[PDB]
DNA sequence: GGGGGAAGGACTA
DNA sequence: CATAGTCCTTCCCCC
């Protein structure tokens, strides 16, 4: 099996610089703001320009002008960069019926067929690369390897803009060398807590007793990481389907009045439901984000599905019950659609 | 004992 | 200090 992996290069950053191809060259710094003083939000993501000097996803926007006051700052238009997503996965279809569009931004490709061996699945990287910049402008790295969770790393650096084979002896390189925090799934939780346990590398997960695994890090995470340890880990490239839609807003000011968080909380539902578009959800969850950006949510399986109206006034209950429940400040609210129907 | 759901939060990208 | 999923642990009901 060889697994092809596409993953565009700073994508909210790049789509920019093509609908203004005059904004390439420069920094550039796609922002979230969400207006509670003029710059607030954060940094959804930056071009390289910007990133080689910290500027970066996940930092304040206000602290991002103290490093680069001369960067330009676009706001986010989540909605043209799905568009141009789209365009671009309808086009990888083109080379494997086997696809899996993970991401906005990441689609994995099964070519065990369409292609011999890896100087043929790379050459196959290299039309689909080159596909794409000419048909959509946009410069992608791609990651080749046995599975998904290599042919993902092997995207690992070979980014911006590049493609890296990982071959069968590479791979038992990495499972003994590669740090176990660069391993798809583990965030920094789950990496720390490994770290607690002496597993700084994945061979070391054979060390341990499967209990403590499961323990720690639980069962699906600790198998997960055995098996590709082991080199037996494969998952084939399934298509996958949206189980949940929703749009958490930011209040212009903490409160934990409800009819001054009632507005907000409508616009999410009403947004939510254009985003739902003909999907009949059955459950509604309420998302608040408390004053010390803790979350909270609070949730309702109906027999049935949900229509705009039992929306309201259902989301408008579980609100009640969630300012009952929690005594800090709501900094954000927001809905969750799921459990459709179709 | 255990399957079957549902709820709420933990964790990742 | 700005969307979702899979996992996950706990709880409740009942054969
Ligand atoms: N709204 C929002 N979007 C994010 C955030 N982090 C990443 N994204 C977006 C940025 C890209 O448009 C897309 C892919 O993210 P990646 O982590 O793979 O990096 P990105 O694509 O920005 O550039 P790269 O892969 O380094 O060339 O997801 C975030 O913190 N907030
Ligand atoms: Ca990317
Ligand atoms: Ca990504
Ligand atoms: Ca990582």
């Amino acid at each position: 099996m060889i697994v092809l992996f596409v993953d565009f290069d700073y994508f909210y950053a790049q789509v920019e610089e093509v609908l203004n191809p005059s904004l390439k060259g420069k920094p550039v710094v796609v922002c979230v703001f969400s207006g509670r003083f003029e710059d607030s939000g954060a940094v959804a993501t930056a071009n390289y320009e910007a990133r080689k000097f910290g500027v970066k996803a996940g930092i304040p926007i206000v602290e991002a002008k103290k490093i680069l006051p001369n960067a330009v700052y676009l706001p986010m238009r989540k909605e043209v960069y799905q568009q141009v997503s789209s365009r671009i996965m309808n086009l990888l279809r083109e080379y494997s019926e086997k696809i899996e569009i993970a991401s906005i931004d990441e689609a994995y490709l099964d070519i065990s067929d369409k292609v011999r061996d890896y100087r043929e699945a790379y050459n196959l990287g290299l039309e689909i690369k080159n596909k794409i910049l000419e048909k959509e402008k946009i410069t992608v790295t791609v990651g080749i390897s046995k599975n998904k969770v290599f042919a993902k790393i092997a995207a690992d650096m070979a980014k911006p803009n590049g493609i890296k084979v990982i071959d069968d002896e590479e791979v038992k390189r990495l499972i003994r060398e590669l740090d176990i925090a660069d391993v798809p799934g583990i965030g920094n939780i789950t990496a720390e807590k490994l770290k607690k346990l002496g597993i700084n590398k994945l061979v070391d997960t054979l060390s341990i007793e499967f209990d403590k695994l499961k323990g720690m890090i639980g069962e699906a995470k600790a198998k997960y990481l055995i098996s590709l340890a082991r080199d037996e880990y494969n998952e084939p490239i399934r298509t996958r389907v949206r189980k949940s839609i929703g749009r958490i807003v930011t209040m212009k000011r903490n409160s934990r009045n409800l009819e001054e968080i009632k507005p907000y909380l409508f616009r999410a539902i009403e947004e939510s439901y254009y985003k739902l578009d003909k999907r009949i959800p059955k459950a509604i969850h309420v998302v608040a984000v408390t004053e010390d950006l803790d979350i909270v949510s609070r949730g309702r399986t109906f027999p049935h599905g949900i229509s705009k109206e039992t929306a309201y006034s259902e989301s408008v209950k579980l609100l009640q019950k969630i300012l009952e429940e929690d005594e800090r400040k709501i900094r954000r609210i927001g809905v969750r659609f799921s459990k459709f129907i179709e």
